């Protein structure tokens, strides 16, 4: 569910998802409406699409089964669901993580307006 | 800043914001874009229009001073406007709480779709 895409996203970039990643750049932080502005911002758009393909799955409120005992996150067993859906938290929280090279926090609560239109397919 | 407003939420809620309070109904969890559903919602428009009063200050980004040490906040010293941003920050936590009675798990992520259109004004 999204309570543990969240505390992925916390063990996995030292930062909560409010406000870091929440309210970040024109897709993250703006419902998907706008297109990505970096990686980052990219990263909940691949989110989205990893979702989007688990049709099947309520992956924000399927509780899925995990571990990151050593630092590394395992998704463990479930259902295929379950899996999957894990899948893709870890995938995006470590695509986070993997970005906070380039994570510029004047990007948070960044105004809609100069947010540009989404421009990739899933 | 919004890191504070998130710690408050948190300490008053006992939820970290993301996901129980950013994905929630259709003011919080849809950037302001719908009437709020209820209660929690509501918060986060008063939340939108106590800000919108600090039209002199930036309130999503300047860290202000405040104390929750004997579990009630309090807004410490600092410019008039950390202090007033933090008064709306701690009123929108307290409220957040104060509405944790009716708090329904199933507006996180509530489809944008069944939200009407912002119909209060600030």
């Amino acid at each position: 569910d999204l309570w543990q895409f969240g505390q992925m996203i916390l063990k996995e970039t030292g930062k909560l998802p409010f406000p870091y990643y929440t309210t970040y750049g024109c897709y993250c932080g703006w419902g998907g409406q706008g297109q990505p502005k970096d990686a980052t911002d990219r990263c909940c758009f691949v989110h989205d699409c990893c979702y989007g393909k688990l049709t099947n799955c309520k992956p924000k409120t399927d509780r899925y089964s995990y571990s990151r005992e050593n630092g590394v996150i395992i998704c463990g067993e479930g259902t295929p669901c379950e899996k999957q859906i894990c899948e893709c938290d870890k995938a995006a929280a470590v695509c986070f993580r993997e970005n906070l090279r380039t994570y510029k926090k004047r990007y948070m609560a960044y105004p809609d307006v100069l947010c540009k239109k989404p421009a990739e397919k899933c």
